[PDB]
């Protein structure tokens, strides 16, 4: 089951770290396009992020 | 202290885990070029990658 668009999850940053940010685009290759708080914007694998809550 | 070329630290990648790569250049920016076994490059700043151990 996807994410969905506006929804939150935990993506991975550049500091090995994960934080919160928002599905802006769920695309049909198998990949999110995410926003974190800050406005940078990652596209990642749907492996590669998880639940937030 | 800087990292050399040909030297081999942890990097950060997709999967938020770290992984050995070579650093393959040193930038002027305090940013690194690496590249991981498997011959995936990626840019990353010095704070974002460790020693190898």
């Amino acid at each position: 089951s996807e994410f969905q668009i506006n929804e939150q999850v935990l993506a991975c940053w550049s500091d090995c770290r994960f934080y919160p940010a928002k599905v802006t685009a769920v695309n049909k290759d198998g990949t999110y396009t995410v926003k974190f708080y800050d406005g940078v914007v990652q596209t990642v694998k749907h492996i590669h992020v998880k639940a937030f809550s």
